[PDB]
């Protein structure tokens, strides 16, 4: 993933706010690692000058008019463009960032960043490397029990191991229910039989 | 030369203005603040020219530190700079008697201009806003404005309560209304406020 382009970048920067855009080009115009910087208010003048031209770097606002800074991403990706891309935003949104890294973004960061920070994000980014908002990766890692009080009894059954029928009776259920929640269980804990779900929800600390 | 404080919450814009603030050749200093409290304590200590300040801050708004900067009398022009379009905001700071408020649509060439602006005196105020504030709906209802056409052309109450069909008394209530409405000391006076004014 290195472009050994480090010392004269080409980027572009969509952002909609018009202060922000412009103090930010104009302090990435003076860095002596920085070629040019072309400038866009919304993700489809973006999308209208990536047409035009070769940039090194995309990087991008989310919420703009028009087209989204993700949508603009995903065109990106779509053209095979050889650019990296780079979102900064103001926004925290799980779902956001998710769809940034679905769609292989090279670095999502927040607006609570510096401009020095952002330049070594544009550094690593170009030298193939990925950065994620420490913030962000933590907010997406901790997940909530995803396992119902029923399925909970079950894998507990499991753990000692019960047949689906013997759970059937000590939680006062058919079997055909019991191999329901079975099926569900495999789906929801992304194990394949039934004592890999075991060991996962356990391991986990969900029982 | 030119001695500035900025109060931003957001640290990737807050930097940047700084950093650009910084490389003008008319800046001397710029002092930094990540709030509206951060801001009160600089001016506290340190003597400032000019403080830039945006709205929406936590624990203090810069229209705290603002009406704090009047309060204590401070030598120090204030510029508002903020994404936010409410009007609310912007008659508060007017009322403070705020040097400029801007928007954050405007670009780092136009908050320098409104930098000097401030020192020499004058006043740089949102086209956007100011058209937004001064541009209300007609004062009057459309009876009224029937009444004040005919105090226009010289008819008298019952005159203007046989044309619309109603009770001179109901046209002298009319009147009245528009007397207290419009401030006016007699419906001459009345119909000569609301032609000028545009509601005719
Ligand atoms: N992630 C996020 C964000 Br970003 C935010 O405000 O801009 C609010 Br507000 C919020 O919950 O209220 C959440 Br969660
Ligand atoms: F407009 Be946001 F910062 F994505
Ligand atoms: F935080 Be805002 F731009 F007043
Ligand atoms: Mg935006
Ligand atoms: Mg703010």
């Amino acid at each position: 993933g290195l472009v050994p382009r480090g010392s004269h970048m080409k980027v572009l920067v969509a952002e909609d706010q018009s202060m922000l855009r412009d103090a930010m080009c104009q302090l990435l115009t003076l860095q002596p690692d920085v070629e040019s910087v072309l400038q866009a208010k919304n993700g489809q003048e973006a999308i209208q000058l990536l047409e035009k031209e070769s940039v090194d770097i995309a990087i991008l606002d989310v919420e703009m008019p028009v087209k989204t800074g993700l949508e603009v991403l995903e065109w990106i990706r779509s053209e095979k463009l050889e650019t990296k891309v780079v979102v900064v935003t103001t926004f925290k949104r799980a779902g956001y960032f998710e769809r940034a890294v679905k769609a292989g973004v090279d670095a999502y960061v927040l607006k609570e960043r510096s401009i020095a920070d952002l330049m070594q994000t544009l550094h690593t980014v170009l030298e193939g490397r990925k950065e994620y908002s420490p913030e962000l990766m933590e907010m997406v890692m901790t997940r909530p029990n995803p396992l119902t009080e029923q399925e909970i009894a079950v894998l507990k059954g499991i753990a000692r191991g019960l047949s689906n029928q013997e759970i059937a009776d000590q939680l006062y259920l058919s079997n055909g229910t019991i191999r329901n929640y079975v099926t569900n269980i495999l789906s929801k804990l992304d194990a394949g039989n039934r004592t890999e779900a075991a060991n996962i929800a356990k391991e986990s600390g969900w029982l």
